């Protein structure tokens, strides 16, 4: 039966936003984080991981998702030395299972993790936000790897590069008891001459099939998939739930059509995603995992640099999912839990 | 069946600005008062228009007026009351004379509310307002004038007197309010039971009916503050809310959360499982009855190093309140078949 742990992203010691503050978000249970002192491709030690955990748990919370044991471009590129990098991935996996963290979250997106044309695009209310202006700048080389991809490696070269990968790590993932969750490409389509393959329903279906197991699931990031209208998140989310292969939810809204795309407040009505439908769906399928609001607007004096990762609107995101998850739970004769063990401290009757 | 999510604003001197109040997803209405005519004297249109103007330019409207204060002398049924009830008559005239459809007021001797502690700690390390009975047991509440206003109430005004003093006031001002199109909504007493041997009468289901009945008319309404009434365990807010809804008698909604006991009470996060009120059931009611007027999340906790010193009127947890209600509303409207709505014209500029 259902079990959704409201979660927040936290970059660790050097985060603008603190655990004190994250904890104050009504219903917050999971911290979604990573090790940041180990170079990409290089293998996370247990101590790095337990350091983060000790901090997070003292704050009165738990790490429920490692967001991103990063994939070395060499691996993505399909270069001969991959196995070396892959064996390191296997260690990091083994190490996270060792810390008791249920899920690992990763992308297979070549040289770029995300693309945004404007980082302060105005919205109909004064708040800024990020957008992808299909017009602006677009159609210019970003000023060796890129040319490699552009020239040689096809999408199906990437499909085989990727299957090699997940075929290498999955048994390790299984023994650690860690659920992999592949993060869609963002935007979910070819740019810059680079290829993207994790982009829609057909790909989620081919990907899961790469290695048929729950240890091999997706991170349903509705705002990424829906950054291309060619995509319908609802049937995608459902297909994926019907199949038991969502291991992580992100839940940011986005407005889109043929013109490009722009991130908006989480509220279904502010963008093109019916967020109620999304969580109603998480409800009826007794989904068990974690959800993060993910990405916000710049509202108020918001001084967090690091892009959509300011506290305020992301917090205003979780409490909206609080209302959505709770109302839908009740509607179905289901009793919602938010992990509150005490209303008060020291008073009581 | 359209509920206009609103938010209280204190005029030009508020550290919370409308730029900020505007940025909360779905926020439409503002809730405000005039703060320069001393109390029982008349409210000049010059003073109200210039607040609407300040509001209407920021994208928001004035949806409801949080308090033209009834003067003590009116409440005490003193002889000089008619002069004061006069000014109050016009106050009602000027407000209708400026589009704003709801005036909210109270009938609570001596105090507008009483707490014992404005930084009581909660389990998540944040602080919130509490009223601890056992901590106000010791206390004995102009400064030398209040003394004998209390004495007057204590000794010479019984509940039934105060009921009669309210009766007068009501049939005095109620025609005026039907003549200006303004709807009166009375706040529950907070706490909803006597303290310091001072009477309170707007305290529960009984009071509601009797009050409603002084003037069986849709302009004679309550502000249904679930939190105020839920501060007494003896009360069933879900029943009281429904009761008042069948009579078309809700002219405003406050949706603050408390946890109560024989011990007193404390304000909590708006979220249900954090307090004692099932907000979902509340808004479900509001929905199931096609209610119309504005809802105001109330009293937020004190989180994220907020410094604003007014009661529970920082921006943050009040804002986290509102978008929790967005989610609770939306999810309920769809669970019915109705379609929700927020301030929302353009997704993008
Ligand atoms: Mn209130």
């Amino acid at each position: 039966g259902s079990h959704m742990k409201m979660s927040f992203r936290w970059y660790g010691k050097k985060d603008p936003v603190t655990l004190e503050e994250i904890k104050a978000i009504p219903g917050m249970q999971g911290i979604v984080t990573a090790v940041y002192d180990v170079p990409v491709g290089q293998a996370w030690p247990l101590e790095n991981i337990l350091e983060l955990k000790k901090m997070v748990e003292e704050a009165g919370l738990e790490i429920t998702v490692i967001e991103s044991i990063p994939v070395h471009e060499d691996i993505k590129q399909g270069k001969p030395n991959r196995d070396a990098l892959i064996e390191n991935y296997k260690t990091s996996i083994r190490n996270v299972g060792a810390a008791g963290i249920p899920v690992v979250c990763y992308n297979f997106m070549p040289v770029f993790d995300w693309t945004r044309s404007d980082l302060h695009h105005p919205l109909p209310d004064g708040s800024t936000s990020l957008a992808f202006l299909k017009s602006d700048l677009a159609g210019v080389d970003p000023v060796a790897i890129i040319e490699n991809y552009r020239q040689n490696i096809s999408e199906e070269d990437l499909w085989a590069n990727l299957e090699y990968f997940i075929k290498a790590i999955l048994p390790t993932a299984e023994e650690a008891g860690v659920k992999m969750a592949i993060h869609p490409d963002d935007p979910p389509y070819g740019i810059f001459g680079l290829p993207r393959i994790i982009t829609g329903q057909e790909a989620v279906e081919r990907f899961l099939n790469l290695y048929d197991s729950e240890h091999n699931g997706i991170t349903m990031c509705v705002g990424s998939y829906a950054s291309d209208p060619k995509n319908d998140v609802l049937a995608m989310t459902e297909y994926a739930l019907k199949r038991n292969r969502i291991n992580f939810m992100h839940t940011r809204n986005v407005t889109a059509g043929a013109w490009g795309f722009q991130e908006t407040a989480h509220l279904s009505q502010a963008g093109d995603i019916d967020m109620n439908a999304v969580v109603k769906l998480l409800v009826d399928y007794d989904w068990q995992g974690s959800l993060r609001p993910d990405h916000g607007r710049r509202i108020w004096g918001d001084q967090t640099k690091t892009p959509g990762y300011g506290l305020y609107d992301r917090a205003l995101g979780a409490t909206y999912f609080n209302g959505l998850y709770e109302a839908n739970m009740r509607a179905a004769g289901k009793t919602p839990d938010f992990g509150i063990k005490a209303k008060t401290v020291g008073t009581k009757e």
